[PDB]
């Protein structure tokens, strides 16, 4: 089975656009499903070999009951809203999701025009960010980021759907979730306080040693090992975003995993806490105002 | 004198920021305009030489009386309104610009957000503007957009103010205009009709001859002769932006030149028409929602203020 | 497991062709440079990596074949078949190698081209040689974005290579060749719509026609063929312009790679001969073949162990 | 006034086209000088910042007489033959050079199909070459090639017309010769042995010492001093190109100068000789197979016709 | 399964070679940063990604590997054998630890190794330090292309990766190290062609001289070796100039990776020792070794689980 | 006009710096090589370009300029003056010959500094040889960004270029160099608030502090210097991190041009010898100084002529 290009080259431009499906809708939708990889070629060829356009293509619980009759996937069900003792992160409503990454913002906008040209009537837009990444691939915090993702071999394992769902192996999970940032509070920190918020040296981008990470850093509640000790991975793309009139400063969350329940493990030790942790210092300076998750299929299986 | 960067090399990305100054702010400005070539260079500098970051900064004409007190330009005053039969060039307010380009956006987004750091509290946004460059230089209406600009000597001949108004030498004008498009009514347009309302051919931006290009095309009723017979020229940038969500497409206007009067004619003839052509063709796609008029100075006279 | 060539290059945006024959008593001379064509290849480019991406295709038709080996033959290779339509024409012509130079620049597919003629000189008459330019964006000389249906990873290994079905010839390939020329004054006599019925897809972004709108006898329609099991027949497409504008020659050198003549054989009988619903491909009424030849590209590790 | 882009950045590809105007093309020829800026920007506009597209028009001394009334160019003449003792400089036909050059070869094909469009049933073909540069600015010999190319200041200098001919300012010369190899012969010499036909080391390109340099090598009769004890420069851009086929290999010499006096005495050098020396040894490889002279005007000057 | 340290690196042109010995009592100190080295890889390089290209791979000597791990041992795993021949030495010289680091730029390539000493600092002492940069043609200090007949792809992995003949160590590698000075006075005495005489290759163009006309003391015949079954024997190498003009310091760092010791060996064994028809090679007469280690290069996996 | 030596060069990523003297008798060889310098700049250089980026600037010292030529002397020429303050001491080392060699690439200075020394052997000795190398992100090794307030254009020819004050020198400059060694130990010891205190501008988005906050005993404030008439006294600097991490040696090393060594030895008074507010730079409780030179760059043309 052939996967959707979840595993992408580091790309410095974005557009995801989260949309509902109105009622009548479903056959719209379906006839672009099968066409958006050949949309994506249309687009991205004349610009190759710089422009590097990808789309990733998914769909939320709801829809896949309203789109299509067998099986569904194992671990698809609508985000589950958390309600911890300070922080929340909200669920917020998503049919499809379109991941648009290149090299270049007009790339990702030429496709993204195409495919809600075939959509509209079909669908209601709910989100759309056009992200950037710094040039030193640092977020709006300051801090490098993208860095223990995994790569190869160990992406492929920890990403893609196997032999435990084998009707839908080549597809994966994604989770989408909008922050927002409270800059003036974060720039009130000295260096060393945000070191200990994030888990790793700001210039340098090192791991604090395991005697100085506090436990309520983002680095040590987001790492969770598995029964046999492993690891349990997910890769993630995160895009800056904002407006300068408006005073809004974002990180666009995205994170792609075999199954949900990494990510949602991850976040729950996040929002809920810990034993050893109130909940990750990095919520006392973002806010979360979407949540969702969808299914990205194998990509033979929307060629159908 | 040594000008602002109103020569740019090519740049795929812009910010476009337009305020206005609050009641009370005038000091937090005159401070803020002393110190943007620093900023920009602090910004900028690390990620040379590809980066490309330029922030010029303009000046309305209500807010300079506001801030200094001696001479004003020849040529500065308020955009003026153009009532056509049919179309409108409205008027919005702006007292200060920041045209801000590079070769990618963050480098933009970061200049804009120490500006905007240093100016809380004494300006208020009108219009903020986030611009993209489609690769082979075309606009949101499939042409290419740039072509005919002048280079070289030619371009700071036409840009640049000079011994017409010494005190002020090295410094140009800028008009900006946000125009938004009815792509659903350009898209139903044969090629060959679309060619005529711009006067050259789309696939490979060839000017249509003298005996087929119409009239009332956008290339002829912005092509202008002086006195003299000599071609006048504006130096112009144009970027696309949008939303596809809202279904917003648009291309955001900036020209500079060394007088207001030669950008003012071309709009003229564009709104109000000539003789032989009621408006310009490309105002049945394209509406402007907004319209000012900044002078930009000479690089020196931001830096020698208090 | 067997080391195909380079029939899978990356994108490249020069070309040369080169067909010869082997003249009487030149076999023993074309075997020893068969033998070092690889070598050859890295010499010249080595010293120009990482951006020169120098490859060199080597392919040998039927009849040359049986006058350089003894032993097994290709299953699939045989002479060009000449295809004469009610009213156009698949030639013929005389083949006995081809390479097939591909690089970033001009200068290094002809550094290459001179030392392998070099060794050939005296044994060898060149039958056709054609240095080829693709434009900036992807185009070829009709003005179309040619290459974006071609498969990529796997479907082009599975489509291309040579596998378990002749065991002997695993990671070969077979080549088609024609070179065609263009009437462009009828051409650009088209409206662009015109043209976009043609090909089968529109001009400036390059998306497929919708199938209720695409015609018949479209070139997308026609080379689009599906197998008995319902799967698509791909081949592998390098085109590339070339011409002298003094002669007024402007042309399409097509190249096309299948791990079986079968398929793109069935493709040039659907063009040249018609369907049940077209009589025959658009594009013919535009482009005329003046060659026409068949080779085997064989494993590399083939070629290096004789 | 503007110069044509004679001070171009460095290129990889080029085309040279040189035609002859026929019988009643006048005003077909004159419409298209006049356009041939716009179409110039037209076709490689939206390909920058990368294409570097430009195009060097000039005319020919018998053309300039049919096209325009008035002045001419002090210095402008028909090429002038050169029968030396052993090698020939010809004299072949050409009214309209275009010296198309860009970092691609598609980019001087789709500026050149415009061209000739414009001037079908007017002008009648001579010549056309496709040249190529080496990645390493190498040319057919195997040598670098423009190494003491003047730049900035004194490359206008040297290429510029100015207040000598001041009607005529920011204009300049051009010559083309194109020329054949035997590199059979030349690739049986010894490095070291083309080494002294040159007079630069072939791979470091460091010049010979005047002790060692030949009196009959390229760099030495190309050297020439002014009345002034001041050098003498021109401006080139050599470009390879051939026919492996064929076995074509060819260099395209194209040379700029403020007055052709300058390159006719280098001329004069290579195939006359000195008292030292009896011809340029390059020539024992390389034959002139055309020769022409052009002006290539302001490019203001093409604009107002 | 395993996954191997990045000894198939893309084509870099810095790079810096760091030789340690594990001081008494300096063992635990160095088992966590060999734990780590990944993640500091990853720290410095992500940043400049994708353009960076850095890695690090990091051999340990046959006297650490028993001073830092208890179990198995690498099958081909030894101290290097010194060679004395009748007129050239190879020198064995101490280095328990390799850092092989390579990237786009120098800086990237020193950033990393200022990391990992700084975690050693009182655990080891410094033997040697080299920082390469590569000539713009991947020329060498002789002024001949190096690299070409490098093996590439699927037979690249084959002669460099440890397999099933070693379960335990499989996608491991070996690598020799040896540091030459050049004597560039007397090589300069020579003509080009006696110059390709002693390496096998025209000097300019990099073409191999035909079988007739190389010398049989020529490098290249010299490290042409064939298996008992008729097979190549190759190795990947990816040496790198260094050098200090004020103290006339002329280097090739040559460093030779393999799936066993054992082919390297032949090959210096060939160029030190010599066969019946040839002394020695010629090379030498104008090249000193001054270094000489051998390193097993682990699976990257081995390292993690430390 | 005279023609300056490339004392402003486009930005480049890697320097050699070589200091020699002129050994006694070397005064002819030299004389000689100084003619010859720009024909082998443009040697080596022409092939790489245009991205290469090749220049070299010679420089020649107070002693060394009356052994060489007679006549009149640049009026600010004179040796390097050692400083010694109360805690810190800015000494004086012997060099009779600068060439600052600079490139985007090493192995292009490298080459260039090769065929320099070549012409030289016999007749100079090395003093000082440095290769450098620019972080990614123009970051030298105390992890600041450096060169961000170096002037540029016109204002920086009118800093650094004799004019009108010594018209028989016009064209030429003034260099100062002194190689920095760093105690990096102590400095990472410091919090980045305190390290920002030292230098005077904020760490990752090099902003300058405020005039409110920057301690008098900055970096930034004791090298802000202003003339009697209000002016900015200004140089160009191109300071190159060097470093061996075996050694332990991280280093910086400083040039600076002027048109006069009056303003250089200013800001170094004031850094070494302190002034009302401050007793010296901090800068230098982490930085010690090992060499000290100052050499005259002559115009291009004085260098050609002899
Ligand atoms: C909706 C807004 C606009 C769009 C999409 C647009 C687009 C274009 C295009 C595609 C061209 C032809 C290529 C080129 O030379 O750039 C052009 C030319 C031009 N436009 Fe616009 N334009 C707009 C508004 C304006 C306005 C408001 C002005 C003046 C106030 C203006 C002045 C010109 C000029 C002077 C030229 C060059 C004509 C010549 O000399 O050939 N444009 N524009
Ligand atoms: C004058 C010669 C030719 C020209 C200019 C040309 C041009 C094109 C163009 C523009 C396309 C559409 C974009 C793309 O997918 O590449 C195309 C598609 C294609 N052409 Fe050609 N063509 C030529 C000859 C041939 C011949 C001789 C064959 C087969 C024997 C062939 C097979 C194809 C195929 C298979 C496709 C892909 C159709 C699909 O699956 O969408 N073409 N060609
Ligand atoms: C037959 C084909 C020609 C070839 C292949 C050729 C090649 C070269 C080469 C390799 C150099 C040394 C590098 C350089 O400075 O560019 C050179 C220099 C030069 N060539 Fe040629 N050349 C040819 C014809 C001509 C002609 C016809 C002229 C003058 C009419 C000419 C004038 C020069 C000049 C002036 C120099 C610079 C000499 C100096 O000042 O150092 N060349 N040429
Ligand atoms: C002074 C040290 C060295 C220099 C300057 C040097 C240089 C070269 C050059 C220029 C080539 C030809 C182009 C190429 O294929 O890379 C070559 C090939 C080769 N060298 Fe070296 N070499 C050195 C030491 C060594 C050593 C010590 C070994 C083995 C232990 C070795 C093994 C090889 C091999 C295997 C080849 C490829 C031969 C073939 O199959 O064509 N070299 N070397
Ligand atoms: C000891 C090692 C040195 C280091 C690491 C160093 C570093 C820096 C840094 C990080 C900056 C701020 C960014 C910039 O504008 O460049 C700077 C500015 C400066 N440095 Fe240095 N510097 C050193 C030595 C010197 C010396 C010896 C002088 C002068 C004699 C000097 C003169 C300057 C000047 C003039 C500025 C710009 C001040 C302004 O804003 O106007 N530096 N230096």
């Amino acid at each position: 089975p052939e996967p959707q290009m979840v595993l992408s080259p580091l790309t410095s431009a974005a557009i995801f656009l989260v949309v509902t499906i109105d009622s009548g809708g479903e056959d719209t939708v379906r006839d672009l499903l099968s066409d958006v990889a050949s949309l994506e070629r249309a687009v991205g060829f004349r610009a190759q070999p710089d422009g590097r356009l990808s789309c990733v293509t998914g769909i939320g619980s709801e829809a896949w009951d309203r789109l299509f009759s067998g099986a569904r996937p194992a671990g698809l069900h609508p985000f589950r809203e958390l309600d911890g003792p300070v922080h929340r992160a909200v669920a917020t409503p998503g049919d499809l999701l379109f991941h648009i990454r290149a090299s270049r913002l007009d790339l990702c906008f030429a496709l993204a025009t195409e495919i809600m040209g075939r959509l509209r009537g079909a669908v209601t837009p709910q989100d759309e960010v056009h992200g950037f990444k710094y040039f030193d691939e640092r977020d709006m915090l300051g801090f490098v980021d993208g860095t223990e993702n995994p790569t190869g071999a160990a992406a492929r394992r920890a990403v893609l759907v196997g032999a435990e769902d084998p009707a839908f192996a080549g597809g994966s999970y994604a989770v989408v979730q909008k922050y927002l940032h409270d800059i003036d509070a974060w720039e009130g920190l000295s260096v060393e306080a945000q070191e200990r918020v994030i888990g790793r040296r700001k210039m340098t981008d090192v791991e604090l040693s395991d005697d100085v990470k506090p436990a309520d850093s983002h680095v040590a509640l987001t790492s969770v090992t598995g029964p046999d000790g492993s690891d349990l991975e997910i890769l993630r793309d995160n895009m800056p975003f904002g407006s300068v009139g408006r005073e809004e400063f974002g990180t666009y969350f995205i994170g792609y995993a075999r199954t949900p329940e990494v990510t949602e493990t991850m976040l729950e030790r996040m929002f809920l806490g810990t034993a050893s942790a109130p909940h990750d210092r990095i919520l006392d300076f973002s806010t979360a105002v979407t949540g969702s998750l969808f299914f990205t299929p194998a990509a033979d299986f929307l060629e159908d």
